[PDB]
DNA sequence: GGAGTGCGCACTCC
DNA sequence: GGAGTGCGCACTCC
């Protein structure tokens, strides 16, 4: 398990927040949300997002270079 | 003034 | 047909 589970949880909470705002849960929106909720800097959030995707605890969907991240508990439309 | 948020609506996709 | 996605702004906050 590469990501810190505490940070994975905060990122999953960020994904839920951004989804509820009806925006794509992108890297940038996730970083801003986790900065607001806990003061973690952009570099650390980006690292932990990538590690969580490698762990399988966060899902990554890519469309022509643009990424959307999903909670395994609420994966929405996935193929 | 600019960051942040809410959501109606056009578009996607099954 | 319609549920899901997120774009585009009206709106709110400091
Ligand atoms: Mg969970």
């Amino acid at each position: 398990k590469l990501a810190n589970p505490l940070y994975t949880e905060w990122i999953l909470e960020a994904i839920k927040k951004v989804k509820k705002q009806k925006q794509r849960p992108s890297e940038e929106r996730i970083c801003n949300a986790v900065s607001s909720s806990h003061g973690l800097d952009r570099k650390t959030v980006l690292e932990q997002l990538e590690l969580s995707v490698k762990d399988g605890t966060i899902l990554k969907v890519s469309n022509k270079g643009l990424n959307s991240y999903k909670d395994p508990d609420n994966p929405g439309r996935i193929a």
